[PDB]
């Protein structure tokens, strides 16, 4: 006759969060403007004002992406969710999907495509590698894929993919080009239209400096027809593009209620898109390039090595560093956070326990932080147990 569970003791305490300087593959630290937005009040999830805020965000995504695609919007989910929204709406069960599996992401793409019943063909490759225009034709010819997936910035390996020539190829094969720019957006050159990408998506917590939880996505006219001419209903409802497109003002139809968008998070995505708009896409590109260079020399000076041997393949936003000869990589990471309040990750997926990952994202991609982390790494090398 009573209540099984009583108020949780811990909840009766006040929320207290440590001070952390995040310099890993993400998320990144939030700027005062973004933090301020996140502290504002609610408004109608379907009020004229949300729509404006929503239309402003669309414009921002078209800016950072460099596209005019009417079908551009925010996915109410993390980067992963944007990937599924793309795969589940584009691939019909049995569509033969070509995947560039050179990191954990392509593998994530395979796993998803497999789950949605697509004939998936993985183009494997050890971590650190990228894909030639050549290696892809073989795949395209051997499997006549309807969709091809490519990771622009492998935050998993530190590799940066060249995207040039793929329009060419993909059209020469009637294949849609899907690119992941969660880790590259804002840190290296990218142009949807110019580069012929049919589906582009990115996260909000990387170089954009917004809190995790939302992601950006854009579909070309080509991608559209597919999605809109499908005879099968995509397995997902939450991510159905016809519903999503309409609510975000991409149709000719009035805005229908689908799901309630994350209002507070949109405030912050705005601001973060207005911030990068103030810099200028190209200045942002210099920052990360220049910062990434500084970091590289500084790191090589400490005696460390760069996993990615080719400087032109090095992802500015995320740098992979081979794990030093006699150290337990776990000690180095813990030593950095325990003594410097700084985050740096180890590897992820194929790169697990093979490297350390240091990120330079948005307002954080600075010489200042390159120094701060450079010195935290020294101490760790000096004081961590060595075989």
């Amino acid at each position: 006759h009573k209540l099984l569970v009583t108020p949780p003791k811990a909840l009766l305490k006040p929320l207290s969060i440590p001070n952390q300087l995040l310099l890993g593959p993400g998320p990144s630290n939030l700027p005062p403007r973004i933090m301020a937005a996140g502290g504002l009040q609610m408004i109608g999830s379907m009020s004229k004002d949300m729509y404006q805020i929503m239309d402003e965000i669309k414009e921002g995504i078209q800016y950072v992406f460099q596209t005019r695609n009417p079908l551009t919007l925010v996915i109410s989910g993390s980067g992963h969710c944007a990937l599924e929204a793309a795969l589940v709406n584009v691939l019909e069960p049995g569509d033969s999907f070509l995947v560039g599996a050179n990191g954990i992401w392509g593998q994530r793409a395979v796993d998803i495509g497999e789950r949605i019943g697509a004939r998936v063909h993985p183009m494997t490759k050890d971590p650190g590698g990228h894909y030639t225009l050549q290696e892809v034709e073989e795949g395209l010819a051997q499997h006549k894929p309807v969709l091809l997936f490519l990771t622009h910035g492998e935050s998993s390996t530190g590799v940066l993919q060249p995207l040039d020539g793929f329009r060419e190829l993909c059209h020469r094969y009637k294949c849609l080009l899907l690119v992941d720019s969660v880790a590259s957006l804002g840190g290296t050159p990218l142009y949807m239209d110019r580069q012929g990408i049919d589906i582009l998506y990115s996260g909000s917590q990387k170089a954009l400096n917004a809190p995790p939880g939302t992601s950006l996505i854009s579909f070309s006219d080509k991608a559209k027809k597919k999605m809109y001419s499908r005879k099968t209903k995509p397995f997902s409802f939450y991510l159905d593009i016809k519903w999503l497109a309409n609510f975000w003002g991409c149709d000719d139809q009035p805005r229908m209620y689908h799901h309630t968008i994350p209002v507070i998070s949109l405030y912050s995505l705005r601001e973060s898109l207005a911030l990068i708009a103030e810099q200028g896409l190209e200045n942002s590109w210099r920052q990360h390039r220049e910062a990434a260079a500084y970091l590289h020399g500084r790191l090589q000076a400490l005696g460390l090595q760069l996993f990615v041997k080719d400087p032109a393949l090095r992802l500015p936003t995320v740098t992979t560093v081979a794990v030093p000869a006699g150290y337990d990589w776990r000690d180095i990471v813990s030593y950095v956070i325990d003594h410097f309040d700084i985050e740096i990750m180890g590897g992820l997926g194929p790169s697990t326990g093979k490297v350390l990952r240091i990120g330079l994202l948005g307002c954080n991609a600075t010489r200042e932080n390159v120094d701060r982390v450079t010195e935290a790494l020294r101490a760790a090398l000096q004081h961590c147990p060595k075989k």
